């Protein structure tokens, strides 16, 4: 019973800001500016690409609900990157793992477009409760939207 939810972060900032800053500086951004998604985004190793793992502790999950994500796939050619649950305890039970896949598209606004489509993989016929499904949507919501604004409101900040 695979579920599919998605969101789109249309950023006025250039794709570079997303492919580099949004992704690589995530551990400085999300835990601080996006606490409504992830209270602790602890990157273990990786330069923002193949093998880049990070242990993700959700604050809404009250620290008990946590799961190690990884850059499961990344394409420098057309600018695409995906995330997977590798370790931790959020899904567990009889389920598999929820996936993320962010496509970098150029916006007609001169900015960019983060097409974050998540794929909630069920282990057989065992479905995932909407609680964790919401974590997938909201993870992308708090992260993307909160770094989005942090980034948009940093060159001038508060003037």
């Amino acid at each position: 019973g695979v579920f599919t939810y998605e969101s789109e972060t249309t950023t006025v900032i250039t794709p570079a800001r997303l492919f580099k800053a949004f992704v690589l500086d995530a551990d400085n951004l999300i835990p601080k500016v996006a606490p409504q998604a992830i209270k602790s985004s602890e990157i273990i190793e990786g330069s923002g690409g193949p093998g880049t793992i990070k242990k993700i502790t959700f604050g809404e999950g009250s620290q008990f609900n946590y799961v190690k994500h990884r850059i499961d796939e990344i394409d420098n050619a057309n600018f695409t990157y995906a995330c997977t649950l590798i370790e931790g305890d959020a899904i567990s039970e009889t389920l598999e793992k929820i996936a993320y896949e962010i496509k970098l598209v150029a916006s007609p606004d001169g900015g960019s477009i983060l097409k974050s489509t998540s794929k909630y993989h069920t282990k057989g016929d065992h479905e995932i409760k909407e609680d964790q499904i919401k974590a997938g949507k909201e993870e992308a919501s708090g992260i993307f939207k909160a770094v989005e604004a942090y980034l948009l409101a940093n060159p001038a900040a508060y003037h």
